[PDB]
């Protein structure tokens, strides 16, 4: 199978996500619509189910909607089963028509299908080479209150019908009773209430087990991809944890939903993307795309330094979904805005380094402002927008043209206004241009590409009001004018000859895992694989063609690997730092640490004799820990992602900066359980 196959679970560069909120796409099935005060078939209330369904969006694959519009993948809303109260918030009904109150993750929204829908539903797609990601939002349950066992359902928790537990009378503690975060800080947004959504408590084993388990069973439904909610609201610890299963059973393309505000670059997050297990919803990226083409708070000049900067933050930035907009705010297209804005931050989307993610009705030019106002049922589903056609357009490209879906991003033109970005990978070369202006038209001269000598036409055939180039000698491209809000852009593609990796996944896991190489010049016949010094061939090698190939990771100690393959004639391809062979089996372990005084900026963090630990490496470290919430100063905690059953020695810092002043005495020891979590508490050693 080639790297563009709809069988890559691992790999969604080359892929453009269209997402779907199910109740507000189409209802299929007004069998399963929901009745009465929930319900508004009309679409008039956006706090009630609408009717949106699965089959709806059986039909819409079906009937060429998605495909003929180039669509590759679909995000979901959670498919597990949701509260059915009608929560209602001083006067207003609510429900759980967005699928975020889950109720029992191994159930199925009866709203949006059952479990056969659900697999008719992956049947359909897949037989439409369109790939199936659906949400996940293991951190609470639905909105509940401690006091008020009648509020909601009390957030109650159930496993496949058999009630776990709920908020009031949590004896079993399987939910946080710290009240709710204020987002002042990521550990106060982590341990406390989502909003009044009961926040899971991922440090009760069976809380941990039984997600874990859930994740499994949506795993064997055949999805490939996971959309994980609030990221930022859970243990990261916990998570890596959580992508160790999947990774570590039925490998999944998964990324998260850690929101970024406007100027806002959070190096946690970056942090977060590269060792998590998952990559994130590029919000810096949208943000910054808004900025220049919706709000016009910048110029070029910022989408030049997001791009740049971006690539080097993300170890893996064609990871990075992209988009302009989504459920959590306001749709980029605003009813009196130039639709050439939108047209214009799809073009760059499209074409852009990532994996692209476009918000259902984008296409068809839906405005509207916070929610619910941006989750209102699709007017119509026609193709003959502008959007859609350049969507149709380009979508194809992360296809066709590696260059897109892998390939560099580098700026070769550039103004306060215009933008002229060049995209390569191997033999292949992609170059686009944007005049954001729509007033003014720009004198395009001095301009150089990697493009061989040639005329190219404008793959958006002037639906942009693009233009041809003409590539001479050298790259160079002879002087043109750019169009007022103009898009162009010119590709070209050929065979390459060297190995070239443009993606590897998962980029975490156990050897005897299997992990997907992508790229280009890899040969028909088997070649080698590289983990670092290790080389890997023959047998362990499952697949292995030009695009793709499949290898078993070799039984190599925890740690950080570089990639990087040879043809069978030696031919070393280039490297794909970062990867992540986990020292087995994990499990999420409390880390527990008292008395451990500091100065204001001094912040504890762990050590300890396996690579999870960072083997020793302050650098590497585990925090800073935590002393708010759970635990408080000079008490410290961490939930950390640990193998299991391993015995490991561990040692607490006291970090300032990079400077590290290490605990006393001994190490530490503890033997991480075979499964299940687990608290070690251990006090400061002088
Ligand atoms: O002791 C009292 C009480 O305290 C705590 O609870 C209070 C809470 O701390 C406090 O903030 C407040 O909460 C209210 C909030 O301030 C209001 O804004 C409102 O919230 C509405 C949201 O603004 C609105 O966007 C929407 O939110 C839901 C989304 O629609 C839905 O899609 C989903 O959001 C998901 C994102 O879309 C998705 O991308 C992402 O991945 O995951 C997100 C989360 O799943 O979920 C959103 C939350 O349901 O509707 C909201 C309407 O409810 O109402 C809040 C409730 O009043 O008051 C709280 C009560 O006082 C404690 O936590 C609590 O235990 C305790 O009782
Ligand atoms: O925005 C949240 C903050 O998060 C991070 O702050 C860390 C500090 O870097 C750590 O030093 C630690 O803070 C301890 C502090 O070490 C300790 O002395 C004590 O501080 C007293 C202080 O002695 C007293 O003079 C006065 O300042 O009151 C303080 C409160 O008692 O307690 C602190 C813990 O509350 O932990 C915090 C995280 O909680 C981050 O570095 C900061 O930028 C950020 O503000
Ligand atoms: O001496 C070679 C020269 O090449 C490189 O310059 C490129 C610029 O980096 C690139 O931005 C582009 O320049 C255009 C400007 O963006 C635009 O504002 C306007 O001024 O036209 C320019 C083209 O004439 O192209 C040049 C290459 O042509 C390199 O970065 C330089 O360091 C180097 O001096
Ligand atoms: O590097 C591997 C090694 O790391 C860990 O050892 C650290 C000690 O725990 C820590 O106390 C500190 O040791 C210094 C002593 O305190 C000091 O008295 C004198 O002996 O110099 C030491 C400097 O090396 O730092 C080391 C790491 O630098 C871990 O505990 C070991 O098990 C592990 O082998
Ligand atoms: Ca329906
Ligand atoms: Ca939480
Ligand atoms: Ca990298």
């Amino acid at each position: 199978a080639p790297d563009t196959s709809v069988s890559n679970k691992q790999n969604f560069s080359t892929d453009v996500i269209y997402q779907i909120f199910t109740d507000r796409f189409s209802d299929g099935n007004p069998a399963n619509n929901p009745t009465g005060a929930a319900f508004d078939g009309t679409c008039t209330n956006l706090r009630l189910y609408c009717g949106g369904d699965w089959q709806g969006i059986i039909n819409k694959i079906n009937d060429g909607y998605l495909t003929g519009m180039g669509v590759t993948a679909i995000w979901i809303s959670q498919p597990v089963e949701n509260i059915y109260s009608i929560i209602n918030y001083s006067g207003v009904n609510n429900t759980a028509y967005h699928g975020y109150w889950a109720r029992d993750f191994k159930k199925t929204n009866p709203a949006y299908g059952t479990i056969a829908d659900f697999q008719n539903l992956i049947a359909a797609a897949h037989a439409k080479n369109i790939k199936v990601i659906i949400d996940f939002a293991p951190n609470h349950t639905s909105p509940a209150s401690s006091d008020q066992p009648s509020f909601a359902e009390n957030g109650r928790l159930y496993d496949n019908g058999t009630l776990l537990g709920g908020y009031t009378n949590d004896t079993q503690n399987l939910f946080h009773h710290n009240g709710g975060t204020d987002f002042s800080t990521t550990e106060n947004g982590i341990y406390k209430n989502l909003y009044d959504l009961a926040d899971l408590n991922h440090n009760n084993s069976t809380v941990d087990v039984y997600l874990k388990d859930a994740i499994k069973m949506w795993l064997d439904l055949g999805i490939d991809g996971i959309r994980m909610a609030a990221v930022k609201h859970m243990p990261f610890g916990w998570q890596k944890s959580f992508m160790a299963a999947v990774n570590n059973y039925k490998p999944v393309f998964t990324f998260g939903a850690w929101f970024l505000g406007v100027n806002e670059v959070s190096p946690e997050n970056h942090k977060f993307a590269n060792e998590s297990g998952m990559s994130l919803l590029d919000f810096r990226f949208a943000q910054k795309v808004r900025q220049v083409f919706r709000d016009n708070t910048d110029n070029m000049y910022g989408l030049k330094a997001m791009l740049e900067g971006s690539a080097a933050d993300y170890a893996q930035v064609d990871d990075q979904v992209t988009f302009i907009d989504n459920h959590d705010m306001e749709r980029f297209h605003a009813s009196n805005a130039n639709r050439r804005k939108l047209e214009q931050a799809l073009a760059f989307t499209l074409t852009s380094r990532g994996v692209p993610a476009i918000y259902y009705g984008t296409e068809q030019y839906m405005s509207g402002g916070t929610d619910p106002d941006n989750r209102a049922r699709i007017p119509s589903f026609s193709t003959s927008t502008t959007a859609y056609q350049v969507i149709q357009k380009l979508a194809p490209l992360r296809k066709s043209n590696p260059a897109i879906a892998y390939g560099s991003t580098q700026e070769r033109w550039i103004n306060n206004d215009v933008l002229i970005y060049e995209r390569k990978f191997g033999s292949n070369v992609a170059v686009v241009a944007v005049n954001r202006n729509l007033n003014a038209p720009a004198s395009i001269s001095g301009l150089v590409t990697s493009l061989p000598q040639g005329s190219y036409n404008d793959v958006l055939g002037g639906l942009l009001n693009g233009n041809t180039l003409s590539v001479g000698s050298g790259g160079a491209a002879s002087n043109f004018t750019l169009a007022a809000g103009g898009t162009a852009v010119w590709q070209y593609t050929a065979a390459t000859a060297t190995p070239t990796i443009g993606h590897v996944g998962p980029m975490m896991a156990k050897p005897g895992v299997t992990i997907t190489i992508d790229g280009r010049g890899f040969g028909s016949s088997k070649g080698t694989v590289y983990f670092g010094t290790t080389a890997v061939s023959g047998a362990d090698i499952t697949s292995w063609e030009d695009t793709q190939i499949k290898v078993k990771i070799p039984a190599v100690a925890g740690g950080n690997y570089n990639i990087k393959v040879a043809n069978a004639a030696g031919t070393a391809s280039n490297v794909y730092d970062n990867f992540e062979v986990l020292s087995g089996d994990q499990v999420s372990v409390r880390f527990v640490v008292n008395n451990a005084t500091t100065a204001l900026g001094q912040n504890v963090y762990l050590t300890g004799s396996v690579s999870e630990l960072g083997n020793w490496d302050p650098a590497k470290a585990i925090g800073p820990m935590y002393n708010q919430v759970v635990y408080q100063y000079p008490n410290w905690y961490y939930d950390v992602s640990v193998p299991a059953g391993k015995t490991i020695e561990f040692k607490f810092l006291k970090k300032q900066g990079s400077t590290v002043t290490w605990e006393g005495g001994s190490n530490h020891t503890f033997t991480a359980p075979s499964s299940g979590t687990a608290t070690i508490n251990v006090n400061w050693q002088p």
